[PDB]
């Protein structure tokens, strides 16, 4: 059975400007780095960075819709949005969904998301105001 | 403050064979459906299927590095694999590089792992057993 994300690996076309972004920028804790990656977390998310050749920086119009988006607080969120954009890290998509989002890029592309909010409060939601054809279990 | 990941969001090109995948093979649970997504959880991790036409069922061979592990115990670890294999399940590699880990596809391509271990334990795995040119903070 299983029993949660256990990590996300993001490939990175340049090791240095994503410890960066994710270390310094993005805040998150930065635990070992090696010649191809590194190894950082996020509260309970283990992030890698792999260093990977075939990674292009892909414009957000050249790629689907995954994305990451990791937890904030409502009262963190506005200044958490303003160091981004202070940053000139582009933003992909504008909110207009439950709960506050900030949707912005990485250095390659990675599709990224600020978001204020659980399934749990995602459901309550739409339960109230259910999305066409949605059926719950 | 980031505090881990809120949710992680899969596009897919096919919403009734990707929720049979992460539902029936890999037995997340399914909380809603609609036309054009669902909702699933394994474990805390929230996951989103949202369907895209911009997703193409993609060769492991063109896509970079980046994937997505999910957590099993070492109990369960080598049944459940064999199970995915016997099922007919993609995979994309073969080599341990980091740990006990078997590596899979999704209907779409999407890069999936199975691993046992924290990051704790990779840490500690790695000091014996480092990657070139590892340094732990
Ligand atoms: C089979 N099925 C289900 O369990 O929930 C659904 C919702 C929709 N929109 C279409 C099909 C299903
Ligand atoms: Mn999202
Ligand atoms: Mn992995």
């Amino acid at each position: 059975m299983l029993s949660g994300l256990n990590h996300l690996t993001l490939a990175v076309s340049q090791l240095a400007p994503s410890v960066a972004f994710y270390q310094q920028l993005l805040g998150m804790t930065l635990h070992a780095r090696w010649d191809s990656g590194a190894y950082l977390s996020c509260g309970d998310l283990w992030l890698c960075l792999s260093l990977d050749p075939q990674r292009r920086v892909t414009p957000p119009e050249e790629s689907d819709y995954t994305h990451y988006a990791f937890s904030i607080s409502e009262a963190d969120f506005a200044s958490f949005a303003a160091r981004l954009e202070a940053a000139g890290v582009a933003v992909w998509k504008l909110n207009r969904s439950e709960g506050a989002s900030h949707y912005f890029l990485d250095p390659d592309g990675h599709k990224l998301e600020l978001h204020v909010g659980s399934l749990a409060q995602r459901l309550a939601a739409c339960r109230e105001q259910p999305y066409k054809g949605m059926v719950f279990f």
